[PDB]
């Protein structure tokens, strides 16, 4: 259900993850024909961002409504199509082309775009239409500000005046502020506007999360990177957040024995550390059927074990999710890699009083970075398999399928759990998945800007607990309650030539506070820090602000400790992201 915008979903959020901060000149061209034809080719990809959040809604958009959107969707293709042709040709034409003609033009081209996304927005945000309309809004707002940071790159050689991109870059903040917030209040309300009862209810709201998280709040959470003047170099950054695909069911319809909402919901991945998956141990039942042929062997129950982020290895095992094992039990090892596809068999025996259905096979594609070469590891009910009807790519497509799907692939398994259903009719399971561009290794680039999560952290002290981030920042965050050192990440440098750091931090503190780094217990950076909030308030954009340490150092260390002094007691501080500017 749903690839044709949950793949221009994640192959925007692939493809821009390249040209994020300041790119390269001759990769931006390289992207920007790429979003031409994934989000801009016709009318074709915004009629579906539609009918998708139509889909996980039950209500719709009018007809007076769903036309002027696409209307302007159309008004947006051109000017953007355009801009980029003249922009191409402005990187090639050597400086000798560079005549006050040529200049004028560009620069008509881009105030044409620029001016009319500022004219259409309000067109997806009419009131009562919203959330249908979210995606539509966040894919059109990513590009206006994509848009918006040319000016700062280009507007000397352009000839606009120190006003005129001063004037653009004021813009780019309040609209990354205002698009942002608006995407979360509405995705929230959404969201909201799902939760039920029943397994039913259940998915439909699983599906609106996975889906907005794909196309929308994977989206925004790359807004602040289009600031070119904060970012000046390239930027390595990752999604540490947790998707849930769709459940394994053997049946369209259970007829109210799914697993109830509450059931589900009250029981899945509470804000954790990042871990990879590391092990499953497959439980198989025998269900009979109705006759000596449609009996088979059902996937009932499982442990899980996931090893955590880089710097500890002592692993973590699950509680027993499910029913234990009647025929043997099935172990595969995950160490070192990386499950980028799932598919599965299910299977049903139809009874007088009731119908038995599960799932029978799940074989895993995986691959292996320590090693380059791909592999496959199976499990077997080991008694009448049936055939495939759950393919993981129908949900977390690949981000290109140029290249073979163990390069090109979006997401890596994380986490398999198994929810009984309601009068043990059978096993429904649930896979949770991070995405591709997590690093395990937490690498400190030398040319590039670096953003550390502190979800990557291997460790948590002085009371500091995982919670769940504000939407916008890709994650979650990590919670300071108390004084004292609150996080540990382990951190790999890429050079031993003494490359000197500076460091941001990116918080939002209820009061002022002093941050301290250190390397192996070493400190290396301390400093004063601004409050940013009030007790009780919400977090929003603004809430977060992001702020330079004073002094540049070297990475003769791994493991990065994270303190906080300067609370009273009710203070809280959240901590998002570590930053490492390489400096000479």
């Amino acid at each position: 259900t749903t690839k044709d915008v949950i793949q221009k979903g994640i192959s925007v959020v692939g493809d821009l993850l390249g040209v994020v901060g300041f790119p390269f000149g001759g990769a931006l061209v390289s992207f920007y024909t790429n979003f031409l034809n994934t989000i801009w080719p016709s009318e074709d990809p915004w009629k579906a961002f539609m009918e998708q959040v139509e889909a996980l809604m039950d209500q719709k958009i009018a007809d007076y409504a769903k036309n002027k959107a696409l209307a302007e969707l159309q008004g947006l293709q051109n000017n953007v199509e355009d801009y980029v042709s003249a922009l191409s040709s402005w990187q090639k034409n050597p400086v000798s082309s560079r005549n006050p003609h040529s200049q004028g033009r560009i620069r008509e081209l881009f105030s044409q775009a620029e001016s009319h996304f500022r004219n259409s927005m309000p067109s997806f945000a009419i009131s009562g239409y919203e959330v249908l309309f979210l995606t539509t809004y966040a894919q059109a707002a990513n590009t206006h500000l994509f848009l918006l940071k040319d000016a700062q790159i280009y507007g000397e050689e352009w000839g606009y005046e120190k006003e005129d991109i001063a004037e653009f870059y004021k813009r780019q903040l309040k609209l990354t502020q205002e698009y942002t917030d608006h995407c979360v209040k509405w995705y929230n309300v959404g969201l909201d506007k799902l939760r039920g009862s029943s397994y039913e209810s259940w998915v439909n709201f699983n599906r609106y999360r996975r889906e907005m998280t794909l196309t929308v709040l994977d989206l925004i959470a790359l807004f602040p990177l289009y600031d070119v003047r904060l970012y000046p170099k390239e930027v390595k950054t990752e999604l540490t957040r947790d998707v849930l695909t769709d459940p394994i069911v053997g049946v369209n319809n259970l007829r109210g024995y799914g697993t109830t909402f509450s059931n589900i919901e009250n029981y899945i991945r509470k804000p954790h550390l990042f871990d990879y998956l590391h092990r499953i141990q497959f439980h198989t039942r025998f269900q009979p059927g109705y006759y000596g042929n449609d009996s088979f062997n059902y996937w009932s129950g499982n442990y899980v074990s996931t090893r955590p982020s880089i710097g500890s290895n002592d692993i973590i095992t699950s509680p027993f999710y499910g029913n234990k094992s009647s025929e043997p039990v099935q172990n595969l090892e995950f160490n070192g890699e990386k499950v980028y596809r799932a598919v599965a068999n299910t299977n049903l025996a139809v009874w007088p009083s009731a119908v038995y259905s599960g799932v029978t096979k799940v074989e895993f594609s995986q691959y292996n970075d320590q090693t380059d070469e791909a592999s496959t590891q199976t499990y077997d009910s080991k008694r009448n398999v049936g055939a495939v009807s759950w393919d993981s790519i129908d949900q977390l497509p690949p981000e290109t399928t140029d290249e073979p799907l163990e390069k090109g692939y979006s997401h890596q398994l994380n986490y398999v759990m198994c929810f009984l259903m309601q009068g043990s009719r059978g096993t429904i399971p649930v896979l949770t998945w991070t995405h591709k561009s997590v690093d395990f290794f937490n690498m400190i680039d030398s040319k590039k800007i670096t953003q550390l999560p502190l979800v990557k952290a291997y460790k948590l002290q002085s009371g500091a607990s995982v919670v769940a981030g504000p939407r916008f920042t890709g994650g979650d965050i990590i919670q300071c309650t108390e004084n004292g050192s609150a996080a540990t990440i382990y951190v790999t440098p890429d050079v031993s030539y003494s490359q000197k750091y500076r460091a941001r931090i990116h918080y939002a503190s209820t009061s002022q506070i002093t941050f301290t780094l250190s390397l192996d217990g070493a400190p290396f950076n301390q400093y004063y820090f601004d409050k940013t909030i009030n007790k009780g308030d919400t977090l929003t954009y603004n809430s977060f602000n992001l702020a330079s340490f004073s002094t540049p150092f070297e990475l003769s260390g791994n493991n990065l400790q994270i303190g906080v002094t300067g609370l009273s007691a009710g203070d809280k501080v959240y901590i998002d992201k570590i930053e490492f500017i390489p400096v000479n």
